[PDB]
């Protein structure tokens, strides 16, 4: 089932129509960090192309809060899960992308620093010459359900 909602989660992001559509794109990663992080799914995600879903979000909205943190769940997790899966994702364009995108975080309030700091980690992890299974060891992988932001309409 789970395999089959991801599935479907991945392939509705990945359409060029709803690449801008933020809202649709933070809950289809929300999911996607929810199961990754909760070690379910992984193979449904790599396989249904959560590599492209990532660059896009991390390149059509660079710097963006609540997408980063999931896209670096989603990566800590699957680094964290198998070996095969993470080399699989970690293609040139999601290293560029996310590189930028942390380039881009807003780093001025005291929790935008944090923020940043956690997916700046998984960069950090990203580019280490060390085994993956080392080199993210220590970063996040578990879901805050508030970056997903399921229960704000955007107009109380």
């Amino acid at each position: 089932m789970i395999d089959a909602i991801l599935q479907a989660v991945c392939a509705c992001a990945a359409v060029e129509a709803h690449a801008k559509q933020l809202r649709l794109q933070r809950v289809c990663l929300g999911l996607a960090a929810y199961f990754a992080s909760e070690q379910m799914g992984t193979s449904s995600l790599v396989g249904s192309g959560i590599e492209q879903v990532l660059t896009q979000i991390m390149t059509n909205f660079a710097g963006e809060g609540t997408t980063m943190q999931l896209s670096c769940v989603i990566i800590n997790s699957i680094a964290m899960t198998s070996g095969d899966m993470y080399e699989e994702i970690k293609t040139s364009a999601l290293l560029s992308a996310l590189k930028t995108s942390v380039g881009k975080m807003a780093t001025k309030k005291p929790e935008e620093k944090a923020l940043k700091e956690t997916c700046a980690a998984t960069l950090e992890a990203a580019s280490s010459g060390e085994d993956p299974f080392d080199a993210f060891s220590k970063t996040v992988t578990e879901l805050d359900f508030k970056f997903t932001e399921w229960n704000v309409d955007p107009y109380p």
